[PDB]
């Protein structure tokens, strides 16, 4: 083992799918078999749940260089944006996608998701 | 909303977008990463090698594309400009999972073999 290589002090993942990595260091996991999102910020041993509600099997996790998270909520056919500070969320205005599941996002804050219903990458 | 012109894709899973806009698939049902630049109706499929179910991909400020080959257990680096694979030194990892690669290089992992997230200086 390389002293490079470290565990994160998450806790509790099932299935835990996607993850991103804000400019703090911060690591946002799609914790997929418990409907949620945790982010761990750097150097901390306690993991944060973050306030989305409603999630049904999160695939993928993004963060933009606002701090707005975004999620694949998979099995319900949205991706949701948790706005920074607010905490608002706002389902994006995808029109006719079923099972989104990798995001990512791009400098201009475009969104970016592969599908499985017709393997597909799709841009807003 | 657009959907993006790749080609052939079977069960894309994790994908990418460089400082560029180019856009990058890991797809998983045909053991290939796919590239797309921004505008373009020309997709590349990049020289990594011996992909089994790949599953993440990101890309660094400087190109190189990292990717969990997630049924050979380990992470491969396609670096940029000579486009050789390099093997990353993670050791003991099985079935990672998905990836992402911070503003210092440093290479982050979840693993489905026992739930964890591992980091990579």
């Amino acid at each position: 083992m390389s002293n490079n290589q470290t565990v994160l002090p998450f806790d509790g993942l099932n299935y835990p799918e996607g993850l991103a990595v804000d400019t703090q260091g911060a690591v946002y996991v799609a914790d997929r078999g418990n409907n949620r999102v945790v982010k761990l910020a750097a150097g901390s041993k306690t993991q944060t749940v973050l306030p989305f509600t409603g999630l049904n099997d999160p695939d993928g996790v993004a963060v933009d260089n606002s701090g707005n998270v975004y999620v694949t909520d998979t099995d319900n056919n949205r991706v949701v944006k948790l706005e920074a500070e607010s905490n608002n969320q706002v389902v994006l205005p995808f029109t006719d996608i079923t099972a989104p599941w990798g995001i990512a996002v791009d400098e201009a804050g475009t969104v970016y998701v592969t599908e499985h219903n017709t393997n597909q990458v799709v841009k807003l």
